[PDB]
């Protein structure tokens, strides 16, 4: 009766309210996908818990074991009724998920130190002075690993033989390795996170270059699952009530800090 | 065995050769839509033959009839197998045909001649001497009917109530009204047509302000269709590949003009 909602710690889509440790349930976060999760709940007349994916990560097929990790695994292996997250729908995932048409649009976007000589992915894969990364079990990663247009090959066989691992675990952490790498390190995430991140303080990061790829973030369900549905159709109302718009001006633009 | 697809002629997705009266079938037409579903034909491995869907329409349900008409209505009575074309993804045509994911990501926006004192929909709703509208029978019309937003709302009494009509029955007709007037007519339509006339000649429209939503065109196919898949998981493999960035570049602004 309690749906289990897989969803990520990554701001500003799930967040820990400040005063969150006084708090228990889903009562402890806020953020877009929080919004979201309570919206579609209302809508799909669910209740849910809030689960944080438990090992942090969006979701990626080992090629050995084949096994898929993250919420997606989650929702895969059963453990989630369904992911509420910046969850980049792909054909791989589609293969083993389904998905919500998408509640977000957003693109492949490169993340720099403010005054870092990048404004292309070109620019990034014509030299090696700038390192760059992506997050690891992550779809971005995969784009790059999977793409067959010649720069972003390039980059990838760049961030692929990359010692130490330009891939992070967290965009916090390659946000993090970007804000400390005096310019030397851009990340490439997508255009949501880099955009949020750019309107937080300390402000020392900015996405740019236009988007690599154009792609969404839909809710996901495990295949087949029932729910999907009627999740599915929460989200078109969602957006066309302008809802999304409204939460993605509240969780991005409305507290913006630069 | 040969599945049919229906589209609609709207440049620069689906328009007639030079040469169509000499030619059959396919062959007849050309542009974004016939390549995308030269692909996904390929891609989902279908015969398929084109079919300009008779009405002219992308899809409205009549609320006397509850008829479907346009493409929605080919694919919900069973006349097409597909719909390749510019259709907006929305909640009403979800509830009675599949589509895929987005393969392309637009949003409602305003296009105006050249010079027009216009630059947000809020310019638009405070003010009556730009006249303005929309198609009929589509998206962009629902969403002003629909809204409860108060500009878009007041949008909409606007425009439910010009004369005379400020609904035009196709984006060209809207297009040539906004060029003929002399900059007394803005016409709301998806950014990704907007920008498609903005790169025309005589190069005297534009895009301006940011869209009204964000949204997404699908691949449609009659509610439960087989195909569905398949044509879902090609238009993320064509995405993946790049293919849509290409056609869009292709059709959109390699043969720029402006
Ligand atoms: N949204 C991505 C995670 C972030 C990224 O890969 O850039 C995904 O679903 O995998
Ligand atoms: N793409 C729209 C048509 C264009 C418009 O409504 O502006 C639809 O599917 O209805
Ligand atoms: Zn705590
Ligand atoms: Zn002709
Ligand atoms: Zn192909």
């Amino acid at each position: 009766r309690t749906i289990v909602v897989t969803t990520i710690l990554e701001s500003p889509y799930v967040m820990y309210k400040k005063n969150h440790e006084q708090l228990e349930g889903n009562e402890r976060y806020e953020g877009y996908c929080v919004d979201l999760a309570y919206e579609i709940a209302k809508h799909v007349r669910i209740k849910y818990k809030l689960s944080i994916v438990g090992d942090g990560k969006y979701g990626a097929r080992d090629p050995e074991t084949k096994i898929w990790n993250g919420m997606v695994g989650e929702l895969v292996y059963g453990r989630a009724d369904i992911a509420v997250a910046p969850l980049t729908i792909t054909l791989v995932r589609e293969e083993v998920i389904d998905f919500s048409k998408p509640f977000m649009s957003l693109g492949i976007s490169i993340m720099i130190k403010k005054g870092t000589p990048i404004e292309s992915a070109e620019d990034l894969a014509k030299q090696t002075e700038i390192a760059y990364g992506t997050l690891d079990s992550g779809s971005t990663k995969e784009f790059f690993r999977r793409s067959k247009i010649a720069v972003y090959e390039k980059m990838w066989s760049y961030m692929k033989s990359a010692e130490p691992s330009v891939f992070t675990k967290t965009t916090a952490d390659g946000v993090a390795r970007v804000r400390k790498s005096k310019g030397k390190f851009a990340f490439l995430l997508e255009s949501t996170m880099n955009e949020y991140i750019e309107q937080r303080k300390p402000c020392d990061t900015m996405k740019v270059g236009g988007n690599l790829d154009s792609k969404g973030y839909g809710v996901a369900t495990p295949k087949g699952s029932a729910l999907g549905n009627a999740v599915n159709l929460a989200v078109l109302k969602l957006n066309e009530q302008g809802l999304l718009d409204k939460l993605k001006n509240k969780w991005w633009y409305d507290k913006g800090e630069c």
